[PDB]
C-alpha cells in the first residue's frame, strides 16, 4: 500500500520483522558488533510500528530499499571499517542499492564458531533466550551473508526447540548434541546448495536450469499440464535469476509471488499444497518447497505414442526443439518420481543427440524406432550403484562402511590428501546412511540430493589446490556427467607407494581417552596412510592388518599398563604389518 516497512511489519508480524531486520544487517554490517544490531534493528523497529499506527507518518512512504540504505550509510564507522562500501553512500537509489550489494564480504576473516558445552549453553539459554538465540543468529549470519535470510530464520527456529526440549531432559548432551550435529549439517548443506545452484545458473546456463527444473517439478507436480509446469519453470528461473543477484526483499518478492500464484492454482498443480497454502507468507514458499510429490495420475500411457510412433515426431521437434524436449522430459519425469533428475536428464539429452541424427535421415521412424533400449543402460547403472552400495552398508553399518570407502576411493585417487580422502569417504558413509534407509522408490533422489553436495566440496577443495588429472577431469565435466565420471575412476596402477613414516603408524594411549568421532578419525587417517604406504595389498591381507590393530588398541586400553603396552606391542604390529604386506 502507501508504506512498505509497515506492510511488512504486518505480514511477518513483530518477532519474524525483528530476526529478519537482525540477519539483513548483520550480513552486510559483518564487522559491527552485536549490541550496534540490537540498536539498529529496535531504531527500524520502532520506525516501522509509528508507519502501523499511520501510513502516512514522516518517511513511512519510502522504499525499502531506500530506507535500508539510508540506515547502512548513518553508520558512522562506516568508512573506517568497510571502506569502499561507505562511497555507495554517495550515489543515488538505484545505483546506491546496486553497490551495497557488490560490496559484501564473502570470506570475512572471522574466528570460526565453537560450540560451548552443553550446560553453558542451555544456562545462557536459560537466562536470556532472546539474547542467546539472536547473537548466536548475527554470529551465523555474519559468517554467511548469502544465506538466504528466511531460511536462516527457519533455523533458527529448529535451534530454539532443540534447546527447548533438550536442556530439560536427563541426559542433555545426548539429546542436544545429534541435533546439532544434525542441524550444523544440514544447514551447511543448504548453503552449498544455494550457491552451487547459481554457480550453475551462471555456469552452465538458463537453458539447462530450465531443463533441471522441468524434470524437477514434473515429478513433484504430476497431475499439472505441461504448460502449467512450463509457466512454473519460467517464473522459477525468474526467481532464481533475481534471487542470484543477490537482492534479498527482490529475491523475497519474486518467491512470494510464485508462492501465491501456485496456491491460487493448486487445483491445477497438485493436492498435497492445502497446508504449505494456509501458512503464513514467510513460510509459503519454503513449505512449497519441500512438498511431498503428488501421485501421479492413475492410469498412463506409455511415451511410446507421442516420442516413437507417431508420424509427426521430427515435424513437432523441429517445430520448438526445447518444447518438444521438455514434453518429453515432463512425460518421463512425471512417471519417475524414483529417478535422479540427472538420470532423467541423461534420458532427455539421449533422445535429444538421437532425433538430431534421426530426423535428418531418410526413414525418421525406423532409425529412432529403438530410441528407449538406450536409455535402460543409463537406468540400470544408478540402480545396480543403489543396489550394490546399500546391501554392503547393511552387513557392514556405517563406521566400516566408510572403511570400506576409504580403502576404495585411496586405492582410485592415492594423490588426494589424507584429510579429504577421509571427509569425503566418511560424507559417503552418511549418505548412505540417511539415503539406503529411504525405500527403493525414493533412494536415487535422496543420494543425488546429497552427493551433489559433497561431490561439489569434493571439487571446490580441490580446483582450489590440486593433485589428480583425473579428479579434475571429473570436477570439469558436465553436471550430468559428474557422478557417472567419478564412480568409472579405477585403481590408480602408476601411483609410486609412499615411504614408511614411523610416526603416522605410532599410536599413544591418548587414543584410549578421545571421542567416539575423533577415534575413528585416528584409525581413519592411518587406514588411509597404510593404503598410501602399501598401496598393493588385497582386502584379505588389510583384513589381517587391521584386525591385528582392532586387537592391538583394546588391548593395550584395558591393560594393567598401558603407553608402555602402546610403545611395544607398537613395535610387534608394524614389523610384522610390513613383512606380511
Ligand atoms: C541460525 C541459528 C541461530 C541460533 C543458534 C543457537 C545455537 C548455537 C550453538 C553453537 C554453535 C553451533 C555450531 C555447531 O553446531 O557445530
Ligand atoms: C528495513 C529492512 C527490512 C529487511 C527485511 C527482510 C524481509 C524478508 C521478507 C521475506 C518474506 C518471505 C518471502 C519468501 O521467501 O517466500
Ligand atoms: C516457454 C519455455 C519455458 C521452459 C519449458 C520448456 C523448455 C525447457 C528446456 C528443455 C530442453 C532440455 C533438453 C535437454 O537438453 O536435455
Ligand atoms: C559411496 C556412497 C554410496 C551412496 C549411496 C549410493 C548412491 C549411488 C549413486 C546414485 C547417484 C544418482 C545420481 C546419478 O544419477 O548419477
Ligand atoms: C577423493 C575421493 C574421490 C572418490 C569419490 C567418488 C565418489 C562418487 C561416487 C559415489 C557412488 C558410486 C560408488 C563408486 O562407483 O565409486
Ligand atoms: C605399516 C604399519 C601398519 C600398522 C597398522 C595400521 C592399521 C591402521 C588402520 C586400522 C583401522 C582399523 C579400523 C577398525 O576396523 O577398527
Amino acid at each position: 500500500h502507501k508504506s512498505e516497512v509497515a506492510h511488512r511489519f504486518k505480514d511477518l508480524g513483530e518477532e519474524n520483522f525483528k530476526a529478519l531486520v537482525l540477519i539483513a544487517f548483520a550480513q552486510y554490517l559483518q564487522q559491527c558488533p552485536f549490541e550496534d544490531h540490537v540498536k539498529l534493528v529496535n531504531e527500524v523497529t520502532e520506525f516501522a510500528k509509528t508507519c502501523v499506527a499511520d501510513e502516512s507518518a514522516e518517511n513511512c512512504d519510502k522504499s525499502l530499499h531506500t530506507l535500508f540504505g539510508d540506515k547502512l550509510c548513518t553508520v558512522a564507522t562506516l568508512r573506517e571499517t568497510y571502506g569502499e562500501m561507505a562511497d555507495c553512500c554517495a550515489k543515488q537509489e538505484p545505483e546506491r542499492n546496486e553497490c551495497f550489494l557488490q560490496h559484501k564480504d564473502d570470506n570475512p576473516n572471522l574466528p570460526r564458531l565453537v560450540r560451548p558445552e552443553v550446560d553453558v549453553m542451555c544456562t545462557a539459554f536459560h537466562d536470556n533466550e532472546e539474547t542467546f538465540l539472536k547473537k548466536y543468529l548475527y554470529e551465523i549470519a555474519r559468517r554467511h551473508p548469502y544465506f538466504y535470510a528466511p531460511e536462516l530464520l527457519f533455523f533458527a527456529k529448529r535451534y530454539k526447540a532443540a534447546f527447548t526440549e533438550c536442556c530439560q531432559a536427563a541426559d542433555k548432551a545426548a539429546c542436544l548434541l545429534p541435533k546439532l550435529d544434525e542441524l550444523r549439517d544440514e544447514g551447511k548443506a543448504s548453503s552449498a546448495k544455494q550457491r552451487l545452484k547459481c554457480a550453475s545458473l551462471q555456469k552452465f546456463g538458463e537453458r539447462a536450469f530450465k531443463a533441471w527444473a522441468v524434470a524437477r517439478l514434473s515429478q513433484r507436480f504430476p497431475k499439472a499440464e505441461f504448460a502449467e509446469v512450463s509457466k512454473l519453470v519460467t517464473d522459477l528461473t525468474k526467481v532464481h535469476t533475481e534471487c542470484c543477484h543477490g537482492d534479498l526483499l527482490e529475491c523475497a518478492d519474486d518467491r512470494a509471488d510464485l508462492a501465491k500464484y501456485i496456491c491460487e492454482n493448486q487445483d491445477s498443480i497438485s493436492s498435497k499444497l492445502k497446508e504449505c497454502c494456509e501458512k503464513p507468507l514467510l513460510e509459503k514458499s519454503h513449505c512449497i518447497a519441500e512438498v511431498e510429490n503428488d501421485e501421479m495420475p492413475a492410469d498412463l500411457p506409455s511415451l511410446a505414442a507421442d516420442f516413437v510412433e507417431s508420424k509427426d515426431v521430427c515435424k513437432n521437434y523441429a517445430e520448438a526443439k526445447d518444447v518438444f524436449l521438455g514434453m518429453f522430459l515432463y512425460e518421463y519425469a512425471r512417471r519417475h518420481p524414483d529417478y535422479s533428475v540427472v538420470l532423467l536428464l541423461r534420458l532427455a539429452k539421449t533422445y535429444e543427440t538421437t532425433l538430431e541424427k534421426c530426423c535428418a535421415a531418410a526413414d525418421p521412424h525406423e532409425c529412432y524406432a529403438k530410441v528407449f533400449d538406450e536409455f535402460k543402460p543409463l537406468v540400470e547403472e544408478p540402480q545396480n550403484l543403489i543396489k550394490q552400495n546399500c546391501e554392503l552398508f547393511e552387513q557392514l553399518g556405517e563406521y566400516k562402511f566408510q572403511n570400506a570407502l576409504l580403502v576404495r576411493y585411496t586405492k582410485k585417487v592415492p594423490q588426494v590428501s589424507t584429510p579429504t580422502l577421509v571427509e569425503v569417504s566418511r560424507n559417503l558413509g552418511k549418505v548412505g546412511s540417511k539415503c539406503c534407509k529411504h525405500p527403493e522408490a525414493k533412494r536415487m533422489p535422496c543420494a543425488e540430493d546429497y552427493l551433489s553436495v559433497v561431490l561439489n566440496q569434493l571439487c571446490v577443495l580441490h580446483e582450489k589446490t590440486p593433485v589428480s588429472d583425473r579428479v579434475t577431469k571429473c570436477c570439469t565435466e558436465s553436471l550430468v556427467n559428474r557422478r557417472p565420471c567419478f564412480s568409472a575412476l579405477e585403481v590408480d596402477e602408476t601411483y609410486v607407494p609412499k615411504e614408511f613414516n614411523a610416526e603416522t603408524f605410532t599410536f599413544h594411549a591418548d587414543i584410549c581417552t578421545l571421542s567416539e568421532k575423533e577415534r575413528q578419525i585416528k584409525k581413519q587417517t592411518a587406514l588411509v596412510e597404510l593404503v598410501k604406504h602399501k598401496p598393493k595389498a588385497t582386502k584379505e591381507q588389510l583384513k589381517a592388518v587391521m584386525d591385528d590393530f582392532a586387537a592391538f588398541v583394546e588391548k593395550c586400553c584395558k591393560a594393567d599398563d598401558k603407553e608402555t603396552c602402546f610403545a611395544e606391542e607398537g613395535k610387534k604390529l608394524v614389523a610384522a604389518s610390513q613383512a606380511a604386506l
